[PDB]
């Protein structure tokens, strides 16, 4: 059942700064086959694969996805699956859809029909995730996302009757917006949120924000993580949905010891609440792996995969 499929997600990592950029490598990470074994042998069971399909799909109906790009996603799905990893395939950045859900609906639903039909025979280790971090007009009216996600789920279910589908709330997948999330009566949904609080710490010096948070911010644990994860767990129990926290992480412009405190505190609380999770992210500015030296960032890796359960 879906609770077991969520438990199977377990510990995971995002292949970020890759296929969710305008093109693969634009944000600094080209995928390599060797990433999959590296990630598996470090203790992760799952790859989350951010994919920004909008850059690669026709603007006019039937909104066909570029065949070469589609073949690259095929390759990632197959290489992860054969090497024993789960893979979450999403729709990631989509500025057009967050800005104008009604105008972009047809194109988004065509994208999901293409993905769903193409991958309908994949095993249960392949998961679909309808839309990363809804924001924009979805923040103004969260019911626009409730209505749209039901339409996208219906499309997926025409070809994938029982595949696990991962759905999050608005406010960029804020757990506080679970209150406004409404889901169909479908027994194979996993609910997701992302956790980056405090943004002033995790995104200090991130230039893709407006405003850009200042650096020099340190962090130590108080009670906010526990309060947040308990709120989310009670929502999940009230609504009988399993939970996957699909992104959490702290940017490299913060001091390393603070990032390690934060990463371990979050991972510990996630696992206390039986939330599966995926770290943001493998190899870039939040990375646990440095491709330049071909070395793990051991303090951060051990905060995710501790050698003893209380470490
Ligand atoms: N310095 C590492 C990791 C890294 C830091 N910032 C990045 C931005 C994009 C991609 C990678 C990175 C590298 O160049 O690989
Ligand atoms: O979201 C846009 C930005 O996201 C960041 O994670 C990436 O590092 C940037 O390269 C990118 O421009």
């Amino acid at each position: 059942g879906i609770v077991e499929l969520n438990r199977q997600l377990g510990r995971g990592v995002n292949l970020g700064n890759a296929l969710e950029a305008p093109w693969e490598g634009a944000w600094g990470v080209r995928l390599e086959e060797g990433f999959f074994e590296l990630i598996r042998e470090a203790g992760f069971k799952t790859i989350r694969l951010p994919v920004s399909w909008t850059h690669h799909a026709g603007r006019a109906a039937p909104y066909t996805i570029d065949p070469a790009f589609f073949s690259r996603v095929d390759w990632a799905v197959t290489q992860a699956t054969r090497r024993g990893l789960n893979i979450v395939v999403n729709v990631h950045h989509y500025d057009e859809l967050n800005a104008n859900p009604q105008a972009e609906e047809a194109r988004y639903l065509s994208i999901w029909r293409q993905i769903a039909e193409r991958y309908r025979n994949q095993p249960g280790s392949v998961y679909f995730e309808l839309l990363n971090e809804p924001h924009g007009r979805f923040n103004d009216n969260p019911q626009l996302w409730n209505d749209l996600l039901a339409k996208a789920l219906r499309v997926v279910r025409e070809s994938n009757p029982s595949r696990a589908v991962i759905v999050g709330p608005v406010g960029w997948n804020s757990l506080w917006r679970l209150s406004e999330l409404r889901l169909p009566d479908d027994p194979n949904l996993i609910v997701t949120f992302h956790y980056y609080d405090p943004l002033e710490f995790t995104h200090q010096g991130a230039e893709w924000l407006n405003p850009v948070p200042p650096t020099g911010v340190v962090w130590h644990q108080q009670n906010a993580i526990a309060q947040a994860m308990e709120f989310a767990q009670r929502w999940a129990e009230q609504n009988r949905r399993p939970i996957f926290v699909g992104e959490f992480g702290a940017y490299e412009k913060g001091d390393l010891d603070s990032r390690v405190r934060w990463t371990g505190a979050v991972r510990s609380e996630l696992e206390k609440r039986n939330f599966s999770w995926a770290y943001w992210e493998f190899a870039a500015g939040f990375g646990i792996y440095d491709r330049t030296t071909r070395q793990w960032r051991t303090p951060l890796l051990k905060a995710l995969v501790p050698e003893q359960p209380k470490l």
